[PDB]
């Protein structure tokens, strides 16, 4: 396996540089072959086994085929969940800043989004309960949509702050949606606590393998929905309401590919992502000792605060755009809390990296 | 059992699409895509001005994961919570789901079958549409399961009842491609004015249902920025699957002549099951629709029993045989008989049928 290949340079999109795994390209090239596409169920036994398969041997964690469903998004499974589970007009909890889908999937269902922001200190980002508690005890928030990894921040939640939001969610009759798509991109000691661990009542965890192993443009995704009629409900709702059931067959064959072979290709790609990080955190300490970057606990996008070096957003972008030709996130894009920050997407070849970061110190330079 | 009950065929799509999806495949990288893809909108014009003899606006196209999501949209869009949403019955299965999962009423005009087709009460349609609380017309066409192919005098004038009372017109246009009489499939498009939509996908056509994908064309600015941000912002659904468009630019720009020689295939299908049927019992002289790859067969002249009938297709014939009166009244007396399969599997199917209907005359 090898990432040092290349297949205004551009940092700005979620998604990788990498071609997948190729044990998902034999095993799509095979049900290629076969030539017929027609209708198929997603209520597939080894598309369950293999996700079953996946969280004990990956995340060491048990769950019930059952209570597995496939959606055609994350968002979408979101937006239904949200739809189902509180009336237009109430809240949903989200810490920022937050995933931009986030906000369309609340507003777009013409529902409120109350943010309790993260805060960076010592070492991490933390949530304060207090605060967090001051919200949920609002009797207009019903839902708390929870990014775990957290995504821009990276934020591997410990079993300890699960336990308390999970605890504060029931007192205040909150039901929680785990949105966990980066789960497999775990850099830190402390590993990934699936939801479902401390899961109460009703609950819902949605992920896919498309950020694990670049393979979005093939569409779908799961994820487990509790209390049986919670998942009835949304099921008559996939199927029934907006004729969704027919699951991309392409799009399963791909995950039990992944889940099933592709851990020797991902552990590679772990461990050439994490390096990627790693050499951000040398380049930018090097050059700005006042950053005291470390990187991040998950993710392969590195959120840079640049709030120590007292520049300015707006001219720090100019000249990465115009004077450096680089393309790479500006904080602001996630309001007041990415004031100050940069996401750059390490999810690349290095010599691509390098590019990008000799660019941000040029820039950097260029207007301290 | 041997099933003839599936909306889609037994058959492997066209070569060329297989080609190009494993050239895609050989791509190897499967980041997020756009579906505003030249390519796949220039296929789509290509299409239709040679399959259909329409022009149409690559702008005012727009990208779906399925028809039936399109139509719920448009439906939540269209109307408010409550009100009605015309169809013509029998109807496919999942036009009920759609109108009233969205807690929206729907409103029945029966088709009538007479001396040669079937037809549409134009007095009793206006009846409905005039209806306050009517405020959309669901337009299968070809019209599925009866292969009602519309002419271009009844797409006047409905087209024209529909403006006249304030009433949207959504026209799924799935089985476009398979025509078999002399009278084409008019696009919609054509007949269209102010608010309208058109739906339609290659699944049907190609046998690619497996792949989603489907895509329309919306009319007015306002419906159709309304719908993508409810399909991007809302739902999170702009990301469409890359090889769905792979498959429809190769069936689009290359699949005509094996669509062509499926057409064939099918129509003779469908001939052969008029001969059986005709041959073993006169006392119902059945034609083959107009379009589609279903046999909706009338047995009504035999006056059989539904369930009879059904009982020893099942335990004596070992055959599966969709029921018409899943479809409430309007198919009692029919079964819908699936077409498209190779013809050594239909023979023991029209067999079936037979030793079926004369074990309970
Ligand atoms: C990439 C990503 C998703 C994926 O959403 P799709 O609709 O499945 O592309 C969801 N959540 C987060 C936090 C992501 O970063
Ligand atoms: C098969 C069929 C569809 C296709 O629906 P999807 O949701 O795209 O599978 C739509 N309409 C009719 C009338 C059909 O027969």
């Amino acid at each position: 396996f090898d990432f040092s290949k290349v297949v205004l340079l551009p940092f700005t999109i979620s998604d990788m540089d990498f071609a997948t795994a190729p044990c998902i390209i034999e095993a799509l090239n095979q049900r290629l072959m076969h030539g017929v596409f027609g209708y198929s169920r997603w209520k597939n036994d080894e598309f369950l086994a293999a996700i079953a398969h996946w969280f004990s041997t990956q995340h060491y964690t048990a769950i019930d085929s059952q209570t597995v469903v496939y959606g055609p998004s994350v968002i979408y499974m979101v937006s239904e969940l949200i739809r189902q589970w509180s009336e237009t007009g109430e809240g949903v909890v989200i810490h920022t800043p937050a995933y931009d889908a986030f906000y369309k999937a609340i507003e777009g269902n013409q529902r409120t989004v109350m943010p309790v922001a993260l805060e960076k200190q010592a070492d991490g980002w933390f949530c304060d309960m207090g605060k967090l508690e001051a919200v949920l005890a609002k009797p207009e928030c019903k839902i708390m949509l929870l990014c775990s990894p957290q995504n821009p921040t990276g934020k591997v939640w410990t079993c300890d702050e699960l336990e308390i939001m999970a605890d504060l969610c029931e007192r205040h009759g909150v039901r929680v949606i785990s949105d966990e798509i980066h789960m497999d991109m775990v850099w830190g000691e402390q590993p990934h606590i699936p939801w479902s661990n401390v899961a109460r009542g009703d609950w819902a965890l949605l992920t896919s393998g498309s950020k694990s192993f670049n393979i979005p443009a093939l569409t779908g995704a799961y994820g487990i929905i509790e209390n049986s009629s919670s998942r009835d409900a949304y099921l008559s709702a996939l199927k029934g309401r907006d004729g969704l059931s027919s699951p991309s067959v392409l799009a399963l064959t791909a995950h039990i590919a992944a889940y099933q072979q592709g851990a020797p290709w991902l552990d590679a790609l772990r461990i050439y992502l994490k390096d990627n990080l790693t050499y951000i955190a040398d380049k930018m300490n090097a050059a700005f000792p006042e950053l005291n970057w470390q990187i991040p606990q998950s993710t392969y996008l590195a959120w840079l605060d640049l709030r120590p070096l007292n520049i300015d957003d707006n001219a720090l972008q100019k000249a990465l755009i115009e004077q450096e030709k680089v393309a790479i996130m500006p904080g602001y894009t996630y309001g007041e809390e990415g004031r100050g920050f940069v996401r750059l997407n390490a999810g690349c070849p290095r010599s691509k990296l390098e590019k990008g970061v000799a660019g941000l110190i040029n820039a950097i330079r260029a207007v301290r």
